[PDB]
Parts: structure tokens; C-alpha cells; sequence
């Protein structure tokens, strides 16, 4: 039978940025001054710092940035933003780990323990940023006697909730990735909390044999037309990667199933042999239909 035509083609490209200190600044990437731009300050983390060789370890939902922030500083996301006005700037919670030393566990106290702190301390970062919003990245889950599904709900979900009520226009997504544990906890997250979650980031970096197949099994874990699509650079793969990347999301904008794309990241463009140029071309799809 014939399915209905999809009409979720948007105008949004995000941008994760500052994990990997390769020097980048927001100046270095290109921004399309015809689409919605943003940046992803990657990432606030609830764990004690590394630095000088300490043992990172959770801090109970007490989040502190650890991008770059020598280079992505409050008064560069200022002037980015007054240089153009498409750009928004959030910031990303979690990532794999803590400056490539310990893997990022999502590690409550308890639910209202955590949210507590968490509220107070992304709340916090946000007003010294001047940012836009958050994207909910936690992609390691202690799943066999740790933190469980409904604890994980609560809290990404309480701390949203508070989060739009302190910062009514600020903009929430989600970072899942096919593993299915992960899937496991963000699924339900979006489920019960879906009026206070804008975006789903699905990493899209399975036996589906297309690209659109993928998406469209997104889609439907994460109903709204709000799931975009992604790839990333800097990849031991090649531009094999990228490529597929760039020939799905056309092939998604064609059928209408296109909300945004984002690329993880500017620090792996910035030093690939490619420099900026999937920016580039990712940013043409967006802001030309």
C-alpha cells in the first residue's frame, strides 16, 4: 500500500564542538547564514576533574565543564553569536568519558539528589555560557544492579522539566545510538517526556541494509519528526564514512524525512585531511532544498 508522504524538512544543522582540544574555534567552522546553526559544547560531565592524573568519579548530578574552554569561552560564544545570528550555542551532558580517562557512567545518588544538583549546576553553566540549551548525552549505564531505566527517566526528565521552567525558550535534545541498552533507557525517556525534549541527536555514525531504513527505525522508536540525522568525521574508515552520511541524508531531504543534521565534530574536521568541507556540504543540504 502506499505509505504517506513524510513533511519534516528543516533548516537545522548542529555542530558538536571542544572535546578533543585540537585547537578549533567556533571562528574556524563555517556557518550557512541561510539555516539554523548550532554549536554543542561538548561536554559538562558530573565527575571530579582528571588533571594531573587524578581518578575522575562521579559527583552526584554536580556538572563542571570540560570542553576546551581556554578556546570556547563565554565571550567567544558571545561573539559568535553577534557575528551571526542564526548561531545558538548549547551545551552537551556526558559524552564516552572524562577527557579520554574514565568512560562517563550515568551515576545517581538517587533521583532527587541528583536532579538537585544537576539543576543547580547546568542551570549554572548555562548562565555563564549564555547558552541556548542542553543535549543529553550519557551513553554508559551501570544496567546489571546500578542506576536502572525509571531512575534514568526521572532524572533526565526532572531535570529538563526544571530546566524549561528556569530557561522557557532554551532548546532540549537527546543523544542516543543504536546499542540497546542505551536504546533501552532513552526510549521510555521520550516516551514520558517528550513536551520537554526539541531534538533527538540519533548517532548514526545493524544488518539495515540503507541508510533510510536506519533513520526510519529512529523515527519510529522516537515518534515527532524530530530525530536527525548525522555522521562523523576524522574516521579510521576513511571518507567512506562521511560519504554515506552526506548520499543518506540526501536521499532522506527527497523523502521528505530530513528535520536537521549534525556532525560529530569540529575538532575531528578541523584536523582531517578534509578540513571543514562535510560541514560544508551538510550545511548546503540544510539550507538548500
Amino acid at each position: 500500500m502506499h505509505h504517506h508522504h513524510h513533511h519534516t524538512n528543516g533548516y537545522l544543522f548542529r555542530e558538536y564542538i571542544g572535546a578533543q582540544f585540537t585547537g578549533v574555534r567556533f571562528s574556524d567552522v563555517p556557518i550557512n547564514p541561510n539555516l539554523s546553526f548550532n554549536f554543542i559544547l561538548s561536554f559538562a560531565i558530573d565527575y571530579t576533574s582528571p588533571a594531573g592524573g587524578a581518578t575522575p568519579a562521579p559527583t552526584n548530578g554536580v556538572f563542571s565543564p570540560y570542553w576546551d574552554t581556554a578556546n570556547l569561552s563565554p565571550a567567544d560564544v558571545a561573539a559568535v553569536k553577534a557575528a551571526h545570528p542564526n548561531v545558538s550555542v548549547m551545551v552537551g551532558l556526558g559524552g564516552d568519558s572524562v577527557q579520554d580517562t574514565a568512560k562517563v557512567f550515568f551515576s545517581p545518588t538517587s533521583v532527587d539528589s541528583w536532579v538537585a544538583n544537576a539543576v543547580a549546576s547546568v542551570s549554572g553553566i548555562i548562565d555563564a555560557y549564555g547558552l541556548d540549551g542542553v543535549d543529553v548525552d550519557y551513553e554508559h549505564f551501570n544496567d546489571d544492579g546500578g542506576a536502572g531505566v525509571d531512575t534514568f527517566v526521572e532524572c533526565i526528565g526532572r531535570l529538563l522539566t526544571e530546566l524549561k521552567a528556569r530557561h522557557p525558550n532554551i532548546t532540549t535534545s537527546i543523544a542516543p545510538f543504536e546499542d540497546a541498552v542505551v536504546q533501552r533507557y532513552y526510549q521510555p525517556l521520550w516516551r514520558r517526556y517528550a513536551g520537554v525534549i526539541d531534538l533527538v541527536n540519533f548517532q548514526f555514525y545493524t544488518d539495515v541494509p540503507t541508510y533510510v531504513m536506519f533513520y526510519d527505525e529512529q523515527a519510529a522508536n522516537y515518534p515527532g519528526g524530530k530525530v536527525l540525522a548525522s555522521f562523523k568525521t576524522g574516521d579510521v574508515a576513511g571518507l567512506l564514512w562521511p560519504e554515506q552520511g552526506i548520499a543518506g541524508a540526501k536521499e532522506l531531504q527527497r523523502q521528505g524525512k530530513l528535520p536537521g543534521l549534525f556532525i560529530w565534530s569540529a575538532d575531528s574536521s578541523k584536523v582531517s585531511s578534509y578540513g571543514f568541507e562535510y560541514e560544508i556540504k551538510a550545511q548546503e543540504i540544510i539550507a538548500n532544498h
